[PDB]
């Protein structure tokens, strides 16, 4: 219900989630560039991952 | 560097990073669920997105 509006331009690599078992070891890819949720595009129609700081509160 | 452990199972839905352009408007879908990271796993070689909170600091 919160709407956001995108700052900058992104393209996608293409990277799904992963699936993972508890008790496996992993590491974060691209830490300095934020945390990332799953989102949709009222624009586009289209939903996926994006990153945080690409994006502001809007109406 | 920092290495994490899954405390929890979790399963991909197939969900990849998605392209937008400045100015489109989007929603978060499930922010209930928290914020994800690009994790890439040691343990398996796969490489995606993951829950944040389904991890946590390892050797």
């Amino acid at each position: 219900h919160m709407t956001f509006v995108a700052l900058y331009d992104y393209v996608a690599s293409g990277e799904t989630d992963l699936s993972f078992k508890k008790g496996e070891r992993l590491q974060i890819v691209g830490y300095n560039h934020g945390d990332w949720w799953l989102a949709h595009s009222l624009t586009t129609g289209r939903t996926g991952y994006i990153p945080s700081n690409y994006v502001a509160p809007s109406d």
